[PDB]
């Protein structure tokens, strides 16, 4: 049998990427409602570390990469990274 392997994206929180840019991250690249991107991004800002998705290791890559690509175009630090789910 084929288990799951599965890979979580996360956002790491930093002290200079607008809180609206977060939650315009989380609406945008992974589909979250308002109320959730702003649940998810309100975690992060307290905690350190947030939970977007959660995908096959290809689709978790592009995210990461998505994410990136947008934030560095936005002057924006934003940290993206992934992890074994
Ligand atoms: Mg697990």
């Amino acid at each position: 049998t084929q288990k799951p392997s599965l890979y979580r994206v996360l956002i790491l929180n930093d002290d200079y990427t607008p809180m609206e840019f977060v939650v315009y991250v989380l609406e945008r690249f992974f589909n979250k409602s308002r109320e959730d991107a702003t649940r998810i991004m309100l975690h992060v800002h307290q905690n350190g570390v947030g939970v977007c998705g959660v995908y096959t290791y290809e689709v978790a890559e592009t995210k990461v990469a998505q994410v990136i690509d947008s934030a560095r175009r936005h002057q924006h630090p934003l940290q993206c990274t992934m992890e074994k789910d």
